[PDB]
């Protein structure tokens, strides 16, 4: 017995839709959902989606409040829809997927993932919910996350971090590292050997290794000496060249974080969404060095060192494909006389 | 257990809110309420009010679908709120009154008219509903309509016509003439001797008397002779003078209707609302004669003849107050040498 | 001392902005201007313009309520702005010109037409207003309309009809035929010999000549015989061919009107604006004959007969330029063996 | 002589409505109020209210710019309307009260608080304004704030802090501690003995006592030892248990502030308004411990210690009512074997 | 071949409009521009302008991404339009100028600055673009910026800082100091000797001189002693008097920055735009001292000391005009007994 006023009552009394009975008075003005609290209207939700306000409100209220995979992982694994939940995209303030299965009467394409309409879609299944591993086994397409082993099914250990209510974190009081499974046309697919992005913020960047601790602490010349990175263009790629009108390199988040402590810079996120490789219009505030499209990836510095040191340096131009977050990321490797000139997450 | 989807279900299945159980999927985009009917969205309501869309939708759904007094009568009698109903103002596409009593959780000031907040307001009571005549008895301020005699109370016979779903009509299969009662600070009032406006349309004008039948049939010179209206400026007041750049007179609807059969004209209703006297920006298309503010009243021609023939014609300028629709309408009477020059419902 | 509430007061009490002092309470929700009349909000104006609501409200209130040239004439004569008035475009529900001169603080480019900013613009001047004929004299570029003779200047007799509050009419109680004058870079121009469109409606079409009276009364074969129009393709051009999937001809409004009395049809006005030649997506309901772009002009049938009979019929395809409403309208004349096949106002 | 352009002129030239004469050009597009400053439009106000844009703009301009009681105190004391001022709710970006008395023509229910419509409403009176203490004496219902003593009337010393233009502060150059008075049905009401919340921010939290200074400085085990709080569940209630998937306790703002310095956490304020007890959807960023509804109160730690130490610890479950900010706040006290298990501001 | 989808493609792939060929799917809902990225809609632009969404989107995409003069300098120099570029006003999130020259089909008044419509407008020319110095020479009105000398034309050395993508900076990898030229009615105008504002933020304030370094480091009494500023009211003007209900002085940004480190304060920017003198509604959080209109200028403290020390101190009240950012800023100088009482950027 779903209603706007019942969804609103749940938001007001439980913090989210908890299936409790009751109604509060609601008013909808434009794209904002308000409720009457002691004579005056209080804003409950601002529609930042392309869906009708009341519809978005319901999906936001019915959002999954358990640690879930980050939208980039779900996209990289080809997920189209979720089974009886709403994965909320906090980077976009909108549902991660267009339609729902057993969530909202307006967005539902089916009540159960077993309906023939879900067969061609990659449905996301959560093994922590009862009967969802069995629904994955019966699905034609899908992705499954589990906390433990599923007999017979070969696991793929996912990232240490997961998104809990928009807060990406490595769980201590909750499990955030999941086993991942994928199915394409009824056939379980072997998920590749992958690297994971660290999902760190530029503002609250924290090193997750001795190499990362030495990068932020030591000077450029002593770090490149200690970790024997001579001839790998770390000065351009990781550190960034701010001497010309076009900002050179700066494609690793740890390098952006090191610079950020010395001087600020504008990072214009012109495509705001969760992505393995993020593109930014960077403008350095100190020098005035800028780049319209600066591809930035957040790999662990040890993983990025391993990737670049595992390359053949004898070709002038070469595309280097690296599996990161289950997706193949093409990099552009430019060499000269057996040394790296540039290495960057390939644009276009 | 009121909800947006339950109100919508009632509209879809019963034509209005009939208190039936059930929900249909709803989407609200801007000021329009839509429902999903077989995969596609169908518009159910367009908010033309100053209230939130969903709130106005509920009040529109909960509108009184029985013949009710016209909003002008209700306003003229000082009605502030209705008892457990919504009088819908079809001339304004909005509720006739700001707040409700036992209708909508958002607009309700009380659930029952007996709550102390309704004591100072003039609450409209419908005697056709059970216990409302007794609620009028207990109420300090209010207006009561009844179909029949009310023991003790002295009636005021209201107009022959009432508004049934926006259609103003003189009932044949329903009762539309009501007995009116009014109470101010606990005292039953003696409602004044009043004339009633006929609430006719310019397009579908129909004569309600032999004088009105003779006005539309005979020529100006013959009618003024037959009804001995010489010296009463009927040529200017009722018939209208279209010989100069400012349209002369034309203040009675029957005169506008006689004109309309021959020549069409633009009537710009710049204050769209139900009023005893209506103001129009008229532009005659045949001649180009025009008036920015042309006050138009729809009295029965016999009643207008009686009003004008009961005036002293010895003063150049005089305000003539006439009780019409329980309100005092001031008219401006201009004379010269014992004859009328003009007589019109006083503007501003 | 211009204000939103003062403009609103003028609309409520005078029908338009009449420079009277006073304020009424106003509320603006979206694109609608409302006022509080006895506790409830009444809609005063709906913004159908690309200007801010309150700005368009003021310009609409300050609209010229005297018979003015039709927007098509003003456009055809290169008018950019009006002198201390607002020509309201009722076909577009928006001001005919972007900026104003001494009307609204938001849209004003100058307070007086003598300011250097108005020198390059073609300013419209109304000779009926005091000093405007002298303002035309001092103005470098402009169009002047007068009711009578202007000493020195040679007149151009304009159309019989003018627009009074959106009602296009040939005045009887007002002057609608104006003398036209034009100045380009300080030089008074000799306005060309022109035909005028009649500005008639399809619904209320009235014949303005014996030929037009005979067109609507007689049958196709009798009319073409009486007026010796054999070989001029009047059957296709004026009468219209409804025998194939593409509606043949039908470019003269009198022919559309003759049809309209017998069979109705859809005229989709896909470019809603005042134009000498109007384009329509016509769908005949009786036959199903249709044309995506059907150019329709409303010339007097005697004038259209004169135009077509004054053409050389020896070329297969030829562009025929005809001055109508002071603008050059290109027509497409198609002949075969010394007779007209088609003649139509050239599209795109 | 109130107008949109006059309100706008005052905002532009005085920072707020200061009753100065003059008009600036205004444009209203959607919910934003703009003014023309040197050819371009500058945004003056963004309507975040449920009122019409121009109406909200006027109330925002006419906001009380003197230190006023915080909206929570005004709500807790039953205030419905203010006398000839607008208390602006900065937590909601909207007027604290629906209607006004002598402020805006659109929202006014009366010009003076002595009108019979204000009799049943609790009107807020400011003793610092001339004649307002006399208006409180004559009012039927109301709340009065004064800077000094009012002869005969028994005072209630309010909080040290007040809101000056949205900045909650304890005045140094202004008086912020007021004497409070209340009237219900003509009878002055004795305001209860109350505790006051400190109105501190989580970001800029500053200790206001030696106990608070010792809480933020000392470790959990030495603070609980120094202040003899053994057996009072301060570890769970104040400090917070972040070891399980549901965040334990954490109901005092000082405890949230202590945690905040070690690691961040998301506090989702799902009901954004000024309240004595605030509810939050807290997600700990370090551990991943979370609570959908975490009631948080900001009492001085000495006051919270006094409240919990004044309780009978012999019952398993008990409701403990504590007067805070003139309102009765129910707490839930859970004990076992003569010791506290939990104590929290009771939800539902 | 300009289009909405082509502009969107450029934003998505290049970070801004780079004239590249291609289209992405776009959806416009209200004032937001979205694109479909892998099945879901991602927001690309939020219209904060008074222009149509798609129009503003194009101008934002076509914004000048090279260091440009700050909007205040451009306004102070009378700039009306830019030549074949869009100066984006980041303080207003809107184009700095209403119309364009060769940028957008909707906003263009001309394709080239040589069209007669641009003659009366002060067109901004960028000497770094080919042929723009020649277009300035041929223009009637305009402002020209150049990186080097233009033969014959006498330069005006502009500010050290320029705005690169909204980041105001003193270039290191780019040139930000430009030579300035102005033309009024075909005649080059001598730009006056001027001071420049420093364009610093209150949050990230950095001293640009030994005097500024000593102001922020030394106490009020030792700074005024070291720089011999006794009798110049620096305690009131620069330092600010927070002892009374009206905040005294505080008109220099360095003084606001010194205070900001000790305690916070609300600066309500009620006219959000780039201005030489900025007006703020300041509320001191510590004391509760406030000022509705507090004019704040950001001069180098050495320049402000030079201005105040170059004044005659023998008059009670005097207007002191100082050329800053090419505009004349009137200050109000109040003296008594040969000493300054106050000196502030004159309001009204
Ligand atoms: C004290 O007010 C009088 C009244 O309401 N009398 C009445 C009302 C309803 C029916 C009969 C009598
Ligand atoms: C230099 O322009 C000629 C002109 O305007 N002549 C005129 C204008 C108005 C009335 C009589 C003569």
């Amino acid at each position: 017995a779903m209603s706007l006023e019942n969804v609103a009552f749940n938001v007001v009394n439980k913090g989210h839709f908890d299936g409790q009975q009751g109604e509060v008075p609601v008013s909808i003005i434009n794209n904002t959902v308000y409720t009457k609290v002691d004579g005056v209207d209080v804003e409950l939700f601002e529609n930042k989606t392309t869906l009708p306000v009341n519809v978005a409100f319901e999906l936001w209220a019915k959002r999954n409040i358990k640690p879930v995979p980050e939208v980039k992982i779900l996209n990289n694994l080809g997920v189209d829809i979720a089974a009886n939940t709403v994965i909320w995209d906090y980077k976009r303030d909108a549902p991660a997927h267009i339609s729902t299965i057993g969530v909202c009467s307006m967005t539902d394409i089916a009540k159960k993932p077993t309906e023939t309409i879900c067969a061609p879609l990659t449905v996301f299944f959560d093994g922590r919910v009862d009967g969802q591993v069995d629904l994955f086994r019966n699905a034609r397409n899908g992705v499954l996350i589990t906390e433990g082993s599923v007999k017979g099914l070969q696991p793929s250990v996912g990232p240490k971090q997961a998104s809990l209510n928009g807060v990406t974190l490595i769980g201590e009081a909750v499990k955030t590292q999941f086993n991942y499974y994928k199915k394409v046309d009824g056939v379980v697919q072997q998920l590749p050997e992958t690297y994971f992005t660290q999902s760190r913020n530029l503002q609250e960047f924290k090193p997750r290794s001795q190499m990362e601790i030495d990068f932020l602490e030591l000077a450029m010349d002593e770090f490149i000496e200690r970790y024997k990175l001579e001839g790998y263009a770390f000065e351009h790629i990781v550190y960034g060249d701010f001497s010309h009108s076009q900002l050179g390199g700066l494609h690793l988040l740890i390098g952006l974080a090191k610079r950020f402590k010395e001087s600020p810079f504008e990072l214009e996120d012109f495509i705001p969404m969760d992505s393995t490789v993020k593109n930014y219009f960077i403008t350095d505030a100190q020098t005035g060095s800028s780049k319209c499209v600066c591809s930035v990836i957040d790999l662990l510095l040890d993983d990025f060192v391993e990737i670049i040191k595992s390359q053949d340096l004898s070709v002038v131009s070469k595309v280097v494909k690296v599996t990161i977050d289950y997706t193949e990321i093409s990099f552009m490797l430019w060499c000269k006389d057996g040394h790296v000139e540039t290495f960057y997450p390939k644009l276009q």
